């Protein structure tokens, strides 16, 4: 419902890493913002330089044709996968364990912000995307 909102939220957060992000010796330096959103950067060729956490079953969902443009996506992660992802927020397990009783084949919706940045005289191209932790069934 809320995916434009949504989409300027998380490309504020791109936008800040991307000021905060320095490329010397032809490697990508990655200053945190001064945290419930996990930023993942990739190169002009789909490569990840760098990642908040390390999340493989996440890494897989981050399709690559969506690196070339900017624009709003949902994933869709087992419940357990979530759980996992979540696993330090321990105020959140308990939600999570009741979705996971109702119904095995649970999934949860995590939204995703898109955001590309064209090579400059002080870096090269880059993709930030942008994923919100929470999932929207359960911001409430």
């Amino acid at each position: 419902s809320f995916d434009k909102t949504t989409f300027r939220l998380l490309r504020g957060e791109s936008n800040l890493f991307y000021t905060l992000a320095k490329w010397e010796n032809n490697k990508l330096h990655v200053e945190l913002p001064e945290s419930p959103t996990m930023t993942l950067i990739y190169d002009e060729n789909g490569q990840l330089l760098w990642a908040q956490r390390d999340v493989p079953w996440l890494m897989k969902m981050i399709q690559p044709d969506w690196l070339k443009s900017n624009g709003f996506h949902e994933i869709e992660a087992d419940v357990n996968d979530t759980s996992l992802l979540l696993s330090g927020d321990h105020s959140i397990q308990q939600q999570l364990q009741e979705v996971r009783e109702d119904d095995d084949d649970a999934e949860m919706t995590h939204s995703v912000a898109v955001n590309v940045y064209p090579a400059t005289s002080r870096m090269p191209k880059l993709t930030i995307v942008v994923v919100d932790t929470i999932p929207v069934e359960l911001k409430s």
